């Protein structure tokens, strides 16, 4: 594998190559990337998503918007210390190519900030709504008149996938999705296969499928021009991850088990006395007990805990991505960062702690719960109406909520997916009277 | 005027200087500031308070942070370009001192994420209710035991300078607020004086004021340490903006202007008829016409239009900026770079036909009534509770809101401007019964 194929500034329909040396380094098409997200309307609508806890207004919860922000800060600083020693490691990567340690802060920073865009509402609850209505519900019909491929993409929806999708969806005056850089679509990319077959492996990077039947072609495409290696020689198509993922994967695990415990605290749904006990060893060598001790609000005292602890498993992430990059590289790693962090086990204590008091707290099981009747709904309105767009009724439906068999549940999958919280409750809300 | 000096990396508090040839380039100063923004509470609060439209939940509409968001990605690129052509105008800045391009992104995206922290809900009606509430109503009573300027940052309160307090507050366990470099500091402040006197010429950095008298002896340091230009040689102190404030102005100065409209058109406020007509002059020569009639959506042919309006509007400002570099830096330009535009009379335009559209709407204008009396209800309750403390109610008071008489009244100004546009209706709300 090669880091120059790896950081491709290809666009989706280049009939030409980009070379890193002619770039223009105020556009530097990385950076590009990160501003065509934030002012995507895919993006904006993570700003009305929850990320785990239901919205309120009594009180802050992060949204989608808020984690993903956060994701691509500590992405952008991993990127960055990682891409110095890249560029220690391998000068002429910088020397001939024009590479500088920002091109990589840029590209983690732009696909961490993308990396949630395009899951569904009320979180996995969302995915399994989604999914167990094609296996069971109104949606086992079409299984029939479907690959099993195609059909496993909607009976195990994945969001990663439905976030490819749509960064890439090509409409009409708008071919290619947001054209994002295809390093940028390589860090993005943490589970490289189609949804067959099933976990090959206990590798972090067979748990799920990364893009839909629909998006095979343009992944394609991707890989090749990335180099990256081949996991399958079948007809079904598989690639080792570009290790970039890796960083954007790191990323998102140091923020929502960091800042799921803060907000936890700060909401109430985990005692405040239970802070220091769990993050003393991710902050026992940097922590200023005595200025932990004068602030006077409990939100300063776990702010100042979990920047600590950030710190802590950033520059960790970044020794150990180091130490095994040739590993990394040659597509045999076999685990992520975060699993060969020194404080796996406490990582697993926090994350632990936050599935007891935050996603089994009743609020959160009343939103998952709500979530699957609501999406359900919806899907059984779509799918309905789809069958029969005569009935004045399945018009109506059409209006509301969107004005090949599988291109055409995919595209509602994904439709139904880009709901934020509120106009999906709106929906169903109005689908069922109220 | 010397660049080297309004670089500066200084943070409060700081007994040594900081060269900028002897920073880690993975924790460039300027950069850790945007971090630190990112992760603090003041910002994340801006998820939940309205920028213009109030908040729904059948309709996306940008909060404040959207829109801070839009503002430092507007202004990184404006920061990088400039940065670029002064370093290659004054190449000692780079070949001597080590400043890299991306350090003068780096400051403009800082202070642009920032400057809009410290602002009251409810918009300017929020800054009109504080005022008038210490001219006219409850607060007159402390006219007498406050000096002119005390009283005066009370009557005509500012967010602009309750945003300079915001990043700069010190508390037990943590002096210095977010101890951001002096550089950010001063991008951030496009007002640098005090509330009094009142706007001494109609050069628009002297419309209003940029710091209250708690935070005066800190902004005499960052003036200080900047080298900043005096415009004053009185006990009321002044200075000439650091330059790069005039790109943090354009930047937000772009946004609200093409944003509102976008908005205003996908809300529905605007006719879509009217975006072409509006528009046109911005876009004529980069618009691919073919291209905007194949998009089938209200929504995506407006963000192409505000997409190739903000691209011609970055370029321009860069090169107003470069043309008058000379007199900025010797604090001798006398109006913002948007104020040159050749666009002038379409940005006029566009934003006369929001105000009459969007500001002046029903919902616009309910809001803001609405918001003047849940702050001056919230403003008299805690100055109540505040000059009688010994009264049950009074220790209800400040058990819910808030658990020197200027400090006093200045920092009872800054809780209820940074109270969420919920927090304030619900805590009004219970004031009064609901
Ligand atoms: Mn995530
Ligand atoms: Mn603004």
């Amino acid at each position: 594998a090669n880091w120059e194929h790896l950081l491709s500034l290809k666009r989706q329909g280049d009939t030409a190559k980009r070379l890193r040396i002619e770039q223009d380094d105020t556009r530097l098409g990385f950076e590009v990337d990160y501003d065509a997200i934030i002012f995507s309307a895919p993006f904006r609508s993570l700003q009305d998503k929850t990320q785990v806890i239901p919205l309120s207004k009594t009180d802050f919860v992060h949204t989608r918007l808020t984690h993903s922000l956060e994701v691509s800060v500590v992405g952008r600083s991993l990127g960055r210390m990682v891409g110095k020693k890249l560029l220690e490691k391998y000068p002429h990567l910088e020397q001939v190519y024009g590479y500088k340690f920002n091109d990589f802060g840029a590209i983690v920073a732009a696909a961490a900030l993308a990396h949630d865009i395009g899951n569904p509402p009320f979180g996995h609850s969302g995915e399994k709504a989604i999914g167990e209505f094609f296996k069971n519900g109104y949606g086992k019909r079409y299984k029939d008149s479907l690959t099993a491929k195609e059909y496993q993409d909607l009976i195990k929806f994945e969001g990663n996938a439905n976030g490819f999708k749509v960064l890439s969806q090509s409409k009409p005056g708008a071919q290619g999705g947001l054209r994002l850089s295809y390093a940028t679509l390589g860090a993005f990319m943490k589970y490289p296969k189609e949804s067959l077959p099933h976990k090959p492996s206990d590798h972090i990077a067979d748990k799920k499928y990364g893009f839909f039947q629909s998006e095979r072609a343009l992944f394609e495409d991707v890989a090749q021009e990335l180099g990256l290696l081949k996991r399958s020689t079948t007809d079904d198509v598989s690639w080792s991850r570009h290790p970039l993922a890796y960083l954007v994967e790191a990323a998102d695990d140091i923020c929502y088990t960091i800042i799921d415990f803060e907000d936890g605290i700060n909401l109430g749904l985990i005692p405040e006395e239970y802070a220091l006990e769990y993050m003393v060893k991710l902050v026992g060598q940097t922590i200023d007990r005595n200025k932990y001790n004068a602030l006077q609000e409990t939100s300063d005292r776990v702010s100042y805990l979990r920047a600590l602890a950030i710190g802590t498993l950033i520059n960790e992430s970044v020794d150990t991505f180091m130490k095994y990059e040739e590993e990394i590289l040659a597509g045999t790693f076999d685990q992520s960062l975060i699993d060969k962090s020194n404080y796996q086990a406490q990582i697993t204590d926090i994350i632990n702690l936050s599935i007891e008091r935050i996603y089994n707290s009743r609020e959160v099981i009343e939103k998952e719960i709500a979530g699957y009747e609501i999406l359900s709904t919806l899907l059984e309105a779509r799918c309905r109406a789809l069958d029969n767009n005569d009935t004045h009724y399945n018009q109506l439906i059409q209006q509301l909520l969107a004005p090949s068999l599988y291109e055409n549940l995919i595209q509602i999958c994904a439709e139904v997916s880009t709901m934020t919280d509120g106009k999906a409750l709106r929906n169903y809300k109005k689908i069922k009277g109220l």
